[PDB]
């Protein structure tokens, strides 16, 4: 909420006429005055101010978080200027005068001493005066004079004064000064009301002023996937900074008429090039969502977009990118054993025969394909090398083959053909089309298709989307899992049942997947800064979204090369495992998280990790940071860099936030917002706090307490150059506004 006087040359232009109440005393008065236009404030024999009244439940929401106060003036003569706020109990007061040195001086009520603003004519000259509050157990307002700080952790006095106060406060004592403007924000406007959660905000760069923000609507409240909720996504924009926020608009009712679906976790990017917002938003029936892993792959779960075009506040309809971003596959994690289905088969050798196998390699090696043909045996073993290529080995030949070195196509579906010479009796080995090489394989009685990971000792993950082997104009194996995996349970999807046999050593996961997929909660990016990283490129829109294969959450970008026509996935976050006992592992969740670009282009992101934080003895925290090279396709767990960067972070699981901030200058660095707790570095979802990295995500200094209260899910994103906003959820999930002054703060530290 904003409390202010503007002199713009109106001869509206009286305080009174902007809601102000004129406290004179004796001779005290004031007048318009027009060098640029002003109050002038002539506290000459008496009392000269302006007052205004504020409620109990504002002085309330000002304590909870924080306030500030600027004015713009200048001093002529005298002292107990006095510019400040009280709330019936406590007042932080400064008092400027004129020394009698004609020097500009400032003291404090509570603290010894008087300081030195400016000397000489500036003395006389307009300022811009800044008390910013923040909130906390032992709460303090720090003072700025032209943008640098002057006095820190000035600690709120008695008084039982109640008002908004500017001018010459004294009847003994005189002041004179004009002033331009004064402003009295008072933090912590609610946007959405609880039980409606979820926030995420953006700023437009190309129409300063316009904000857009987005959290879900909940009808019965809780989250996705209860029958006695129906959840839609919501959104209002702000035109002036975040100050008034524009009518609740439904976003998703339009494609939810039977209430049949719920939807969550909006995820914006804004578009300097369009000057628009794209909303990206995970779709789930709604009697099934991701907790409890109830989703399956058979249910409607998705995701859909929403565009904002800035200049004409249109919203366009929902469109949906479910199949562009939501594998579906026969999944085998041969992770701590092999796992390999074989169908018996009765190729003949003397006859040319074919296979084809689309696959994805997900990690590891001994990801094989194999084709016996009662005579031979050709095997392709796919693997993951160093570098992050994609590796071919043929058996019965030494030299492997790369396939691929740029990393979205080394994890992409790539199409395996073998095409058998009865003539030659050599097989060459087709990659999408492409020839590639010719080998003999090795003598074998085998005859049969096979594929999955092969070897117990050699962790890989592949994934299958179909199989297909011919010979003599038949197709005599089929096995479309691209199908298979979005059927309802009452098609037979079992392999052992089709006809194959299973070979399984030691422990593994096999899926027809994924379950789910989700934006998770927070903003997305676009990328700026990707001249020299090999394989990616400017103007990538990127977020990082939620997968659900069966059982298992983990992390994976979810990215756009054409501005949103067209959506692809990178690949999942990598985590240690362990199998505690048979069928039961020991791994990471990684869930919600939020990514920023660094100046080099090397993204880094930070995850929530829930339920099991700890694998073989090593505790991975509430939160973990990590590190692509490569413009979001593939990340590095970034050793040592979890919560305990974050100094007194709550312990608790939930949400953050993170952003780059650019000032004037060109410099930059990063934010970071999550709750303390209370106290601070203890679980609740308590006391937001605000913690700056200067070095690129290596340390992070602060935190800044933000909000006295409640403080769960929060969003951040930079506002202009000095500012940042904030919509965090406070008591009872309401959603609030923080309009916080970086560039003052920033000098706290
Ligand atoms: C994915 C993180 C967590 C796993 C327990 O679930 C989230 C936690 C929440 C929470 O801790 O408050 C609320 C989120 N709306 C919920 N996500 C969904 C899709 O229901
Ligand atoms: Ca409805
Ligand atoms: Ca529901
Ligand atoms: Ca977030
Ligand atoms: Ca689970």
């Amino acid at each position: 909420a904003l409390f202010d006087y503007n002199a713009t040359g109106d001869t509206f232009d009286s305080p009174a006429k902007q809601g102000w109440m004129q406290d004179n005393t004796n001779n005290g008065s004031g007048v318009l005055t027009n060098a640029m236009p002003a109050w002038l404030v002539q506290g000459i024999g008496g009392r000269a101010q302006w007052t205004y009244s504020l409620s109990t439940n504002q002085h309330a929401q000002a304590s909870s978080f924080g306030w500030r106060m600027t004015t713009e003036m200048k001093v002529l003569s005298g002292g107990m200027i006095t510019n400040y706020y009280a709330n019936g109990t406590q007042r932080v007061l400064p008092i400027i005068s004129l020394d009698s040195s004609g020097n500009l001086v400032v003291e404090f009520e509570g603290q010894t001493g008087r300081t030195v603003l400016a000397t000489g004519t500036a003395a006389t000259e307009y300022h811009k005066f800044e008390l910013v509050f923040l909130p906390g157990s032992n709460p303090s307002a720090s003072f700025y004079f032209d943008g640098k700080l002057i006095r820190d952790n000035i600690q709120p006095t008695a008084s039982k004064q109640n008002m908004i106060v500017w001018g010459n406060g004294s009847s003994n004592t005189d002041g004179v000064a004009a002033y331009r403007d004064i402003k009295f924000e008072i933090q912590g406007d609610v946007i959405f009301r609880g039980p409606d959660r979820i926030p995420s905000i953006v700023a437009s760069s190309v129409t300063p002023g316009v904000v857009t923000a987005f959290a879900e609507k909940r009808v019965g409240g809780g989250d996705p996937g209860a029958l006695s909720n129906t959840n839609d996504i919501i959104t209002r924009t702000s035109r002036d900074g975040g100050i008034t926020w524009d009518t609740e608009l439904n976003l998703t009712e339009q494609i939810n008429v039977s209430d049949e679906f719920d939807f969550s976790d909006p995820r914006p990017i804004y578009d300097p090039s369009s000057n628009t917002v794209l909303v990206s938003y995970a779709r789930w029936p709604t009697d099934a969502a991701q907790n409890g892993d109830r989703i399956k792959p058979w249910m409607p779960n998705g995701i859909f977009y929403s565009v904002y075009d800035v200049a004409s506040g249109n919203w366009q309809a929902p469109i949906d990118v479910t199949d562009q971003v939501k594998e579906r596959s026969f999944q085998i994690a041969g992770w701590g054993g092999s796992e390999l289905y074989r169908r018996n088969t009765s190729l003949n050798s003397q006859q040319d025969w074919q296979s084809n196998a689309k696959i994805r390699i997900v990690d590891g090696a001994a990801n094989q394909i194999q084709v016996a043909d009662g005579s031979r045996k050709y095997v392709v073993t796919l693997s993951i090398d160093e570098s992050g290529g994609l590796v071919a080995n043929l058996n019965g030949v030494s030299a492997p083959i790369i396939l691929q070195s740029e990393h979205a196509k080394v994890h992409s579906f790539h199409d395996y053909e073998l095409q058998y010479s009865a003539l030659n009796h050599t097989t060459t080995l087709f990659v999408d089309g492409q020839q590639i090489t010719t080998w003999a394989g090795e003598v074998s009685q085998e005859n049969n298709i096979q594929f999955g990971n092969a070897d117990a000792q050699i962790d890989g993950r592949l994934h299958v989307q179909k199989i297909v082997l011919t010979q003599q104009g038949h197709n005599l194996v089929e096995f479309d899992a691209f199908y298979l995996a979005q059927q309802t349970p009452e098609v037979e999807k079992d392999l052992e049942k089709l006809g194959w046999t299973k070979i399984k050593t030691g422990n593994t996961m096999s899926l027809y997947g994924n379950a789910s997929v989700n934006p998770g909660p927070g903003h997305g990016i676009t990328l700026t800064r990707q001249q020299n990283i090999s394989g990616s490129q400017n103007g990538r829109l990127i977020y990082p979204a939620i997968v659900l294969d069966r059982f298992f959450l983990n992390v994976m970008s979810i990215y756009s090369d054409d501005g949103g026509s067209n959506w692809q996935t990178g690949s999942t976050l990598p985590i240690p495992f362990r199998w505690k006992s048979s069928s039961i592992l020991e791994t990471l969740e990684p869930s919600e998280a939020d990514m920023v670009e660094l100046q080099n282009g090397d993204l880094l992101l930070t995850a929530r990790l829930d339920f099991n934080q700890i694998v073989n003895g090593v505790n991975y925290s509430p939160r973990q940071q990590f590190l692509s090279k490569d413009g979001g396709i593939t990340w590095s767990l970034l050793e040592a860099n979890n919560a305990n960067v974050f100094s007194n972070i709550s312990t608790g699981t939930v949400d953050a936030s993170i952003t780059r901030f650019e000032q004037s200058d060109g410099s930059h660095f990063l934010l970071f917002t999550n709750p303390q707790g209370n106290p601070a570095g203890t679980n609740g979802r308590q006391n937001l706090g605000l913690w700056f990295s200067f070095d690129e995500g290596v340390t992070w200094k602060g935190p800044i307490q933000l909000v006295n209260g409640a403080s769960a899910y929060s969003d951040i994103y930079q506002l202009d150059s000095e500012n940042a906003i904030v919509i965090v959820e406070t008591d009872n999930s309401n959603m609030r506004i923080l309009r916080m002054p970086i560039t003052l703060l920033k000098q706290k530290l």
